[PDB]
């Protein structure tokens, strides 16, 4: 059962989506796979540290970077720690443990074990690391600050509690039958054609067609598709493609071997998805649930089982070229067949796996049992150091193979929860491109965030962003997710309501705003009034008391600042919200900041974001801070999620609408002033100098590499301690924004150079190269991204920018002289394309 059956509810309603629901299947793909996950589920739930998976304490095993070392000249550390309105302070060695540091302490009060909570966080300094290498404290070092801690009680396990479980030879063929849309988009008599592909990884093996007809909303042909490819010669995930063209209309896709090894066979009703205008979405093995409105297709299948010597130099040469080369260079029939013949040399060469695996007929049956012989002596790869970049590129859509796939995985095993996060988002997009439900790469997630409440976390917003927002992948997303709930116990099921319930009501609202003030890039007292009088009508009896960041979990927002709250300028409406830090052993009456958007689709920011954060974890390696702002932010619904507030930042823009804000002028001293007001020591000045000069330096640099790069004033940001940053991605051409007021800063002006500009310049050319080391990581996720977060993308010519961008092939000396021409054209323009936004307003 009775409340077994609310649960589901509760799940359902956390979800946004029905699991139990089969009005769209035409099998049991996915009550299998949720039926095929409670294993690895109670597997890591039975497994899980239950004290330590309540403090998740976040921790890492790199080192910590040279300019840190720097900020510690003494080879100790400060900590503050409090009982009750009491506290002292305590010299630490960097190497300490938290346990360790008990017995200094066990010291000190009175002259049972008890632990180490970070103030106004529900954040937690335990488990057998040195202090180092908690990420809390690497954070207070860069910006420069305190570090504070009480002593209260461990959580009780017992709130983690779990709720107990309660579980041929022939050519193929397929007879088309023929197609239904109840109601015709164009009606001036046109002409159509169905075109049904086999396909193994956007490899096409065989393609079959119909002759063409009067496209009414009911077209029959009745005939027999007779393909190429034999029966026996047919691979797992081998998907039957079928598509509408007079040109491209609709797509539906059957995978032709089931979940069970079984060859496909009958009748199918498939409900076909409409193209708007390459893309994930294009491969999903999922149907339209709009039955009403759709376009259809019935079709056929009676068609059961199934489950050296010494190479020359300048060959040898050729390969090495093949391998070398990055991941969107493509291969000729030539390169190959190479690949081919010498496999088991390619073996030796991790980097040759991607090319090496397509260069494979799948589309032959002996073939890939030659290739699963190949992947047996896996010796070289099993020992090979992780690699992300290559790892990563076996699990895009190039490759549809079970096995190969799941080789990349065991790799990724390997990584500490640290690096589960950077790639996690990445990682729960790479689903789509999985064949089936059920797969090692969902088990992976599934498993990590049953072990990490953070992980857990995250990966729960980022299938909720997904489900909400895609029919085409929400069903997938969906059995995870319930089967990630299903483990991740009680407590956090608490949370994650507590959650959902605040972001439900504050989306109303955020809608409900936008109607009001029509486009008038003015907002009416009287919608302020009313944001305000709703927000009371909220607050009242309704809301939660508090509830977790989801884009910061450790921060437990709790009532609101009514006063402080508002509708914000914009074409859009977007909601400026502040609350009360829920946890009063916190240090600041500093509010929690939160901006709330319909208008753009968030998924594209998120994504944009987490590639930041990668290259700032790519200078770590080089021990290069460049002092990016990737700000949390949160695809929650239909283009519509929630953003982090910068304590402390304005526009550039506007810092130009103060003096002036003129029908469009711009002034080159002015931004230098803005931090002067802004600093009250004069050395403070200089540092404002100093971390604008990273700031810019870096975000010139990366958005060159992502190709977003010419933006509006209005779209970048800088702090009142000189933190420049770029802001909502979801929105002559000039590589990116180093304007004239940039420079003035720098010390120079349209045409010299300085010592705080050399710097610049010497950053930049560092940076630039320092990525293009971790090159094909960049190319794959970018691709990736492009693939899973954008409209549509030309499948050779929006992916392949970012080779040209990252001066591919080229060496280090031609690549700088490339980035250096690329500071010398924002130079020769100035303010001509920062001008030009505006003018537009009628060209
Ligand atoms: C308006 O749409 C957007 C989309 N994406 C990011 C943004 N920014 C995110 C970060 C941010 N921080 C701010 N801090 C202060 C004091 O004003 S304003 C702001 C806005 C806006």
């Amino acid at each position: 059962s009775e409340e077994s059956q609310a649960f589901q509810r509760q799940l359902t309603a956390l979800i946004g989506y029905d699991v139990t629901d089969v009005s769209n299947v035409h099998d049991d793909e996915l009550e299998f796979t949720r039926r095929g996950l409670v294993t690895p589920r109670m597997a890591e739930v039975a497994s899980r540290d239950p004290k330590l998976y309540a403090m998740h304490p976040w921790v890492t095993s790199k080192p910590l970077p040279e300019y840190l070392w720097k900020k510690i000249a003494n080879n100790c550390i400060f900590i503050v720690i409090h009982r009750s309105t009491t506290s002292q302070t305590i010299k630490v060695s960097p190497d300490d443990t938290p346990g360790a540091i008990l017995q200094s302490f066990f010291t000190k009060m009175a002259k049972q074990d008890f632990v180490l909570r970070v103030c106004g966080r529900d954040e937690y300094l335990v488990g057998e690391t040195p202090i180092k290498n908690f990420q809390w404290v690497r954070h207070c070092l860069k910006n420069g600050e305190e570090i504070h801690v009480v002593l209260d009680t461990p959580p009780d396990p017992a709130l983690d509690e779990v709720r107990k479980e309660e579980w041929c030879d022939r050519k193929f063929r397929v007879k088309i039958r023929g197609i239904d849309i109840p109601v015709l988009p164009r009606n001036t008599d046109l002409t159509v054609f169905v075109e049904a592909n086999i396909q193994h990884g956007q490899q096409v093996l065989c393609q079959r067609r119909t002759s063409p007809k009067p496209f009414t909303e009911e077209v029959l042909w009745n005939v027999w598709l007779e393909f190429s490819i034999k029966i026996k010669d047919l691979p797992k995930g081998a998907l039957l493609n079928l598509q509408i063209y007079c040109r491209l209309l609709y797509y539906v896709n059957l995978l032709l071997i089931d979940h069970r090894f079984l060859l496909r066979r009958g009748e199918y009703v498939l409900h076909m998805w409409q193209i708007s205008g390459f893309n994930a979405d294009k491969l999903t093995s999922a149907t339209n649930p709009d039955k009403e409105n759709s376009m259809s297709i019935s079709i056929l299948l009676d068609n059961h089982p199934i489950a050296r010597a010494e190479m020359p130099n300048q060959l040898r040469k050729q390969l090495e070229a093949i391998i070398a080369t990055d991941p969107l260079n493509p291969l000729t029939a030539e390169d190959k067949e190479l690949l081919w013949h010498f496999r088991y040399e390619s073996l030796k060469h991790p980097k040759a796996y991607p090319k090496l695996f397509s260069s494979v007929k799948w589309g032959q049956q002996e073939i890939v049992a030659k290739t699963y012989q190949l992947l047996a002596r896996r010796e070289v790869w099993d020992q090979s150091a992780l690699d992300v970049g290559l790892t990563m590129q076996l699990l895009d859509c190039n490759f549809s193979d079970e096995n190969v796939r799941a080789i990349a995985v065991q790799k990724l095993e390997s990584l500490e929860d640290d690096d589960v996060l950077h790639y996690l988002l990445q990682l729960v997009q790479a689903v789509k491109f999985e064949p089936y439900h059920d797969s090692a790469l969902a088990r992976f997630l599934l498993k990590r965030g049953l072990r990490n409440k953070r992980i857990g976390h995250f990966l729960f917003w980022f299938l909720r962003s997904e489900i909400a927002q895609s029919r085409h992948y929400q069903q997938r997303f969906a059995v995870i997710l319930e089967a990630y709930l299903r483990g991740c116990g009680t407590a956090m099921l608490h949370d994650f309501t507590q959650q959902v319930q605040v972001i439900e009501m504050l989306q109303k609202v955020t809608l409900d705003i936008k109607s009001l003030s029509a486009e008038k890039y003015d907002v009416s007292s009287q919608v302020i009034s009313q944001l305000k009088q709703k927000l009371e009508n909220l607050q009242n009896s309704q809301l939660p008391e508090s509830f977790r960041v989801p884009y910061d979990p450790g921060l437990k927002a709790g009532a609101l600042a009514i006063e402080k709250c508002k509708v914000m300028a914009s074409k859009k409406k977007p909601l400026w919200l502040e609350f009360k830090c829920a946890d009063p052993t916190a240090l600041s009456n500093e509010t929690i900041g939160i901006i709330f958007k319909h208008g753009d689709d968030l998924r594209q920011d998120m994504l944009i974001l987490q590639i930041l954060r990668i290259m700032e974890s790519i200078w770590e390696t080089e021990s290069l801070d460049l002092c990016l702002l990737p700000y949390g932010c949160i695809s929650t619904g239909d283009k519509i999620g929630m953003i982090e507030i910068v304590k402390d930042a304005t526009t550039i823009a506007k810092i130009q609408q103060s003096t002036v804000g003129n029908t469009g002028a711009f002034k080159d001293e002015v931004l230098n002033h803005w931090l002067k007001e802004k600093s009250p020591t004069e050395e403070k000045f200089q540092a404002a100098v100093e971390r604008f000069v990273y700031s810019c330096a870096g975000y010139c640099v990366a958005t060159f590499v992502l190709g977003i790069g010419d933006r509006h004033n209005d779209n970048i940001m800088i702090t009142e301690t000189g933190n420049l940053f770029h802001i909502d991605f979801g929105h002559e051409r000039v590589p990116f924004v180093l304007t004239p007021d940039f420079l003035f800063v720098m010390g120079t002006s349209g045409k010299k150079t300085s010592p705080h500009f050399q710097k610049f310049q010497d950053i930049c050319v560092k940076a630039y190269l320092a990525l293009r080391h971790h090159t094909n990581l960049l190319i794959i996720l970018f691709s990736m991204m492009l693939m899973t977060g954008m409209p549509q993308l030309t499948s050779k010519e929006d992916i392949e920018y970012i080779r040209d961008a990252l001066t591919v092939g080229k060496n280090e000396e031609d690549a700088k002289k490339y980035f250096l021409d690329q500071i010398e054209v924002c130079r020769d323009k100035g303010w001509t394309v920062q001008f030009n936004w505006f003018l537009h307003l009628v060209l």
